[PDB]
């Protein structure tokens, strides 16, 4: 244990619920609060990506499609859509934009190709997730007022779901080797995890930021000759501010190393 008192004491000392599921791929099990939901923030992107992959391989969408978009479509935070109003982005692009920037309008892009928040929900049952669920759009889903089930996962359900797209079959070798590579390529969540990672070990992960006080990450990393680790570490409904907040993350996901 001890990695759990530190998360009982983040909880006591920040006001905080937190989330933690690992998931080593193993023979191994724990989780704190892992069947409890918390807000995705913007880890639902990484479920999109997917969700968009999954069709691409069924020869129904095409990475190349260029989708062309306008100005009253931009919401807040489109560091990398806001430059490309005149020619579009390919699909590819916006996968590429969502995971490693946390553009929010090219995930609203992502979430419309796939047919809605609704249609994300119905490939996640279909790859054996019974809880996960999006219903919003970017920013919408950040809300995360304590008790909404909207917008939400629990960590033994992203961890679970994390590993059938990255290394289970729900999708391709093509689009499992995309994804990781944008997740090894993100930008967003330095100090959370990455930050206290050791160097030689490799980490895809994906961060998010909402309202209440939320933060999350999920990550694959491969420490040196040994099996992939999946980890979702949720936290959220505390009045602590983002410096607190983050380095409580870090130091969980510091725990998780030992």
């Amino acid at each position: 244990p001890e990695t759990l008192v530190t998360v009982r004491r983040i909880e006591a000392q920040l006001g905080a619920r937190v989330g933690v599921a690992v998931l080593d791929t193993g023979r191994s099990w724990e989780g704190y609060r892992a069947d409890e939901r918390f807000p995705m923030a913007s880890t639902f992107k990484v479920l999109a990506c997917g969700a968009l992959l999954s069709r691409v391989d069924a020869g129904q969408e095409d990475l190349d499609r260029r989708i062309r978009y306008t100005q009253d479509e931009l919401v807040t935070y489109s560091p990398v859509t806001e430059k490309h109003l005149d020619d579009g982005m390919t699909l590819r692009a916006l996968c590429e934009a969502t995971i490693t920037t946390s553009d929010n309008t090219a995930a609203n892009l992502i979430l419309e190709a796939l047919g809605g928040p609704k249609a994300l929900t119905r490939f996640l049952r279909a790859i054996g997730d019974p809880v996960t669920r999006l219903d919003r759009w970017e920013t919408a889903l950040n809300e995360a007022t304590p008790g909404d089930v909207r917008d939400t996962t629990t960590p033994r359900a992203m961890a679970a779901t994390l590993r059938t797209l990255l290394l289970g079959d729900a999708l391709t070798p093509a689009s499992r080797q995309q994804l990781i590579a944008w997740l090894e390529a993100n930008q967003v969540g330095g100090p959370l995890l990455r930050a206290g990672l050791p160097a030689g070990w490799r980490i895809g992960d994906k961060t998010g930021a909402g309202g209440r006080g939320t933060r999350g990450i999920v990550a694959i990393v491969w420490p040196p000759g040994r099996a992939p680790l999946i980890a979702a570490v949720y936290l959220t409904e505390s009045e602590a501010s983002m410096d607190e907040r983050n380095a409580a993350i870090a130091e969980i996901g510091a725990a998780l190393v030992k």
